[PDB]
């Protein structure tokens, strides 16, 4: 049990990073000397699981994450202020993944990469036309979309049906407002459930993610240092794009200075980097911003909200990470698929969810709806190359997060001021 426990509380995201360069050389290794059969037949397996557990977890967090998300950001409840901070907070993270979009046609991950996992490549599905693919986004019978794997028409059904719930909960007859609460209520206990599941999945992600790169190297030996290398060089330049092209241009429209701002907030942005987590650091950006002046009422409000629904960093690295699995497999994303990926990762933020590894879960909702299945082989062999170097990329991420907040507060408060 000692040898178990002390398992437990190392960093799971280091403990993945540890799994991926193991995984690398031990492959290597096996695969000099032969042994390929043994690797496939024994190796592979543990590999499997992991990634249908994953899989298992995706369609009811999507139905239950959004309903509870709608709900408390519905217009029946938004004021003046939160009407405002809403519209910020969506508009920056759909320029957020357009800019994550562009940065991976610069800089080309995964194009060097040709996967054969069983010795195919990956075929992808026929791309129907453009009026079709907006048309089907109301689904025809939502219990059909959540029995099937369709995202977009169940984030669809979700937010929907979270926004008519609020406005039932405000009725004059008691037993309607009794029965809405019951709903709610029994909603958001499926939605804590399953992110108490995700915690003890991701606990077995470094078994999973060590049996799908060694059996990968065995069979043949890529090079994938330099390839890593350069998606990890594409996510951090276009974060620094990100504060400089937006939340400067921005300060500098509504009449505050960046210098100012920037050595106001400097120490927000050390305790991200360093805790890597937004819930972490509220404490201190609640601190910040009484410092810069704002009113007590204002960011009492703002800031609460802009950890849970804006995430600039994620936004932006879940638009790099497609294009890198895509480039992988050899396939390519036209703009009907590119256009599938904003639109989902824009929407996917309003959904409640502060567990730690959940970004995985998000990725796979992206993958999910653009048309790559995770329970291909060749799409779980680069799904598990851009997760295990998550550790390096959370640090930046957790930053840019963080920043936006204050940025947002700062715009509101003047145009409240006025
Ligand atoms: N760590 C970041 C943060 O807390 O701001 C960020 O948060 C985790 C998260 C939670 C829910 C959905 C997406 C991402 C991340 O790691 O991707
Ligand atoms: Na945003
Ligand atoms: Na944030």
């Amino acid at each position: 049990m000692g040898l178990y426990r002390k398992y437990i509380e190392y960093p799971v995201l280091q403990k993945i990073l540890i799994g991926l360069i193991l995984g690398a050389i031990v492959g290597l290794i096996l695969g000099h000397y032969g042994y390929a059969h043994a690797v496939h037949t024994y190796v592979k397996p543990f590999g499997d699981l992991f990634v249908r557990l994953l899989k298992m977890l995706v369609m009811p967090i999507v139905f239950a994450s959004l309903v509870v998300g709608a709900a408390s950001i519905s217009p029946a409840r938004l004021g003046r202020v939160g009407v405002k901070i809403v519209v910020y907070y969506l508009l920056t993270s759909a320029f957020a993944v357009t800019l994550g979009i562009i940065m991976a046609r610069l800089f080309n991950p995964g194009a060097g990469i040709h996967l054969a996992v069983g010795g195919q490549q990956f075929q992808p599905h026929q791309a129907p036309p453009l009026v079709h693919i907006l048309l089907d986004i109301v689904p025809t019978n939502p219990f059909g979309a959540l029995a099937n794997g369709q995202v977009l028409p169940t984030i669809f059904f979700a937010i929907i049906l979270g926004i008519a719930i609020t406005y039932l909960m405000n009725s004059e007859n008691e037993k309607v407002r009794k029965s809405a609460e019951t709903l709610l209520d029994a909603i958001n206990g499926l939605a804590e459930a399953m992110y108490k599941i995700v915690n003890g999945v991701m606990q077995y992600a470094p078994i999973g993610v060590f049996a799908l790169i060694a059996h990968v190297m065995a069979h043949q030996g890529v090079h994938v240092v330099g390839e890593l290398a350069k998606v990890t060089a594409a996510v951090y330049v276009g974060l620094t794009l990100q504060i400089l092209l937006v939340y400067f241009v921005l300060l500098k429209i509504y009449g505050i200075d960046p210098i100012s701002f920037i050595k106001h907030a400097k120490d927000a942005m050390l305790t991200a980097f360093v805790t890597s987590s937004s819930s972490g650091t509220l404490p201190v950006t609640m601190r910040v911003a009484k410092e810069m002046g704002i009113s007590e009422g204002i960011y009492s409000f703002t800031l609460p909200l802009g950890a849970t629904i804006n995430m600039d960093g994620t936004a932006l690295y879940q638009g790099v990470a497609t294009f890198f699995i895509a480039n992988a497999l050899g396939s390519h994303l036209t703009v009907g698929q590119q256009l599938t990926i904003v639109l989902t990762a824009v929407l996917a933020s309003i959904g409640t969810a502060g567990v730690p590894g959940a970004g995985a879960i998000m990725l796979a909702m992206v993958l999910h709806s653009v048309g790559l299945p995770l329970t291909d082989p060749n799409v779980a062999a680069a799904y598990a190359c851009i997760l295990g170097i998550d550790a390096i990329l959370d640090r930046g991420r957790t930053m840019v997060n963080v920043t936006g907040d204050l940025t947002g507060t700062a715009i509101v408060a003047k145009t409240e001021g006025t």
